[PDB]
């Protein structure tokens, strides 16, 4: 699995975040790749990635889900807990 974290530093939601979701990620044992679509827009770009903070959960390049605009880092958790649930069935 992997979760791709885009960021950029104007972004305050973002910075509180990023603590949070980098803590999950080492929870789970999950890769993460922080983006930031300032510096490096290309992938945000081709992903019509456009808002900040966005989370993206895959598995093997696939897109498990996306979080955007409304929500809460329980979310994240929770979809990250289910999926490793269902997949460990």
């Amino acid at each position: 699995m992997k979760i791709e974290y885009f960021k950029n530093d104007k972004c305050s939601v973002c910075k509180a975040m990023l603590p949070k979701i980098q803590t999950i990620a080492k929870n789970f044992d999950i890769d993460i790749e922080v983006i930031d679509v300032i510096e490096n827009p290309s992938y945000p770009a081709q992903k019509l990635v456009f808002t900040v903070p966005t989370v993206i959960i895959l598995d093997k390049e696939f897109e498990i889900k996306r979080f955007a605009r409304n929500f809460s880092i329980s979310e994240v958790i929770n979809t990250i807990e289910r999926y490793l649930e269902i997949s460990n069935k």
